Order: structure tokens, then C-alpha cells, then sequence
């Protein structure tokens, strides 16, 4: 929880369009309602020149699907990144063949938790799903989502 | 879709307590929320001497965990009882032990889905959860949600 990482990361290679095929979390509520805390829709990374991963996503506010460009800092891990705000909050990516698929999770450091199947494309991809569902059961996650082809072109997934 | 049904059901001997430890559902909307449609607790079922099965459960309606007492008659096949109102709605008895574990999954008919992992105790049977699982892969579910011990013994889960 989680003693899962992708060794051998080069952060570059994932940069560009991911879907959030399915997500998972440790607490119902983080994931329940359009305006659940962790329900955050990725849409594209952009790892800067220095080896920070900016994030663009979509989230429900108030009644709307807003964007949000967020920031996660490297670590001394490769595969480890931090986000400001107010709890440290780290992102741990678990595998990737950054071509079709990437896992990975969102832990308070340190309790709670939201991992997500990322896909290139809006596909379901069953073996991508596979990997997702292994590496989950080695974790305490309480609601489980995943959205068709038709909601992942969607804003919101609506 | 669903075709796991229960060979030699005895539905007598499925009287008494159960606890909705797990929920899967086709569509996410019909559990997101406390007061989704079939985020429904099973609470006590009672066969009918005919072999009918009144249901005893809690439902969240208007900001509150309301009781609710169904009725849910016998067909020609043991394992499948119907359930009036409006769109017939059929419930599936897919396992069970009797003791420990009753997976059933409850349909429209003619689309729409949800199952559970009914268990006589409230604690996590990996086990039972297990079974459930393996049900599930056969099926097009997208919301899957599970209760720990101390929401279990909370009405509506909580
Ligand atoms: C390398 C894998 C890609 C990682 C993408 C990480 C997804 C974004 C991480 C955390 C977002 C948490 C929710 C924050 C939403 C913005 C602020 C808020 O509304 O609370
Ligand atoms: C034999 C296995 C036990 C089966 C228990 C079945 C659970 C009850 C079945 C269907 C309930 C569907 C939701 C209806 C809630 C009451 C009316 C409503 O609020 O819409």
C-alpha cells in the first residue's frame, strides 16, 4: 500500500492524451458523486523539460465539468511525485507501456487512497483492466468505476 | 447475461439474516448515491410458506434510511422470483451455501442490472467475495461497491 512502482520510468514517454477507462479508491465517498474529491477525469500530461508532470483534467464543481491544470513535482523516484496542496500528496505510477496503458495512484502521505486505469485511446481495453484489477487486489479500495467508449468522449464521462 | 443460476435451491433455507457486504451494478447510476435506485441493504429474508420471499431491506429516500418490506414471487424455476412494480423485474438467486454466502443478481426484464454478495456475519469473506467476483466477469458491470465491518452493522451503511 502501495509497494507497487513501475522501475524503469522515462516520465517523457507519457507525455500526451490519456483516457481514465476505469477508477478505484479505498473510501466510497472519495469517488461517489459527480462532485466526489477523487473523481478527476485525466485528459493529457505534459511532463516539463526538468522531469514535474503538469496535469490538465476535468472536474465537477458546483453543478459544471471544469478543467484543472494541476502540478506534480519529481522525486528522488522516478516513478514518485508530490502535489502541493495542504496534505502532502503523492503520485505513485505503477506500470506503464506509456503506448497503450498506464496505472497509477493517489495516496495522502500518509489512510486514503484512488488509483485509476489510464488508456490512449476510448477503448476498453481488457488486459489494461486485467493489469488494473491484479495490482488492486494487493490494496483496501471500497468502489470500483469504469465508463464505456461513448461516456469517455464525454466531458465528465456524462 | 444472467445465466449462473442455483441448481437445487432450497429457498427456505435462506431464512433469516443476511448483510449486503458487496454491490455491482451495469450502470453507475444505480448506485452511485445513498439514494440511488438500487443501492438498496438487505436486511432479513423471509420465505413464504408457497415459496414466495418477502424482503425486508433499507433504503435512503429523502435524508433518511427508510425501511422497506418487498414481496418477491415464486416462477417455475426455483432460482427465479418476480417482482411487481411497473417493469418486470426479476431477482436470480445465483449461489449460496445456506450458512455463510447468497450471490443474486436482480435484472429488468427486458438492459439494466444489479448484484450482491449477501453474507450471514458482518465481516469480509475474501472467500464469498471471491465467488462474487468470478459471477461478475461474465457480466457488463461498471459501479462495484464493498462494506467494512463497522458500516455493516450501521443502517444504511453509514
Ligand atoms: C503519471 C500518472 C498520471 C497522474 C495523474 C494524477 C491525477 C491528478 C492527481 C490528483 C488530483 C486530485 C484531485 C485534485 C482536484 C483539484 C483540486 C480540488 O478540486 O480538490
Ligand atoms: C434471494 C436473494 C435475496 C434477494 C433480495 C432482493 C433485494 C430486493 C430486490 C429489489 C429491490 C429493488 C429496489 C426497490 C426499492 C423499493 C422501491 C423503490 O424505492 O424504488
Amino acid at each position: 500500500i502501495v509497494t507497487q512502482t513501475m522501475k524503469g520510468l522515462d516520465i517523457q514517454k507519457v507525455a500526451g492524451t490519456w483516457y481514465s477507462l476505469a477508477m478505484a479508491a479505498s473510501d466510497i465517498s472519495l469517488l461517489d458523486a459527480q462532485s466526489a474529491p477523487l473523481r478527476v477525469y485525466v485528459e493529457e500530461l505534459k511532463p516539463t523539460p526538468e522531469g514535474d508532470l503538469e496535469i490538465l483534467l476535468q472536474k465537477w464543481e458546483n453543478g459544471e465539468c471544469a478543467q484543472k491544470k494541476i502540478i506534480a513535482e519529481k522525486t528522488k523516484i522516478p516513478a514518485v511525485f508530490k502535489i502541493d496542496a495542504l496534505n502532502e500528496n503523492k503520485v505513485l505510477v505503477l506500470d506503464t507501456d506509456y503506448k497503450k496503458y498506464l496505472l497509477f495512484c493517489m495516496e495522502n502521505s500518509a489512510q486514503s487512497l484512488a488509483c485509476q486505469c489510464l488508456v490512449r485511446t476510448p477503448e476498453v481495453d481488457d488486459e489494461a483492466l486485467e493489469k488494473f484489477d491484479k495490482a488492486l487486489k494487493a490494496l483496501p479500495m471500497h468502489i470500483r468505476l469504469s465508463f464505456n467508449p461513448t461516456q469517455l468522449e464525454e466531458q465528465c464521462h456524462i
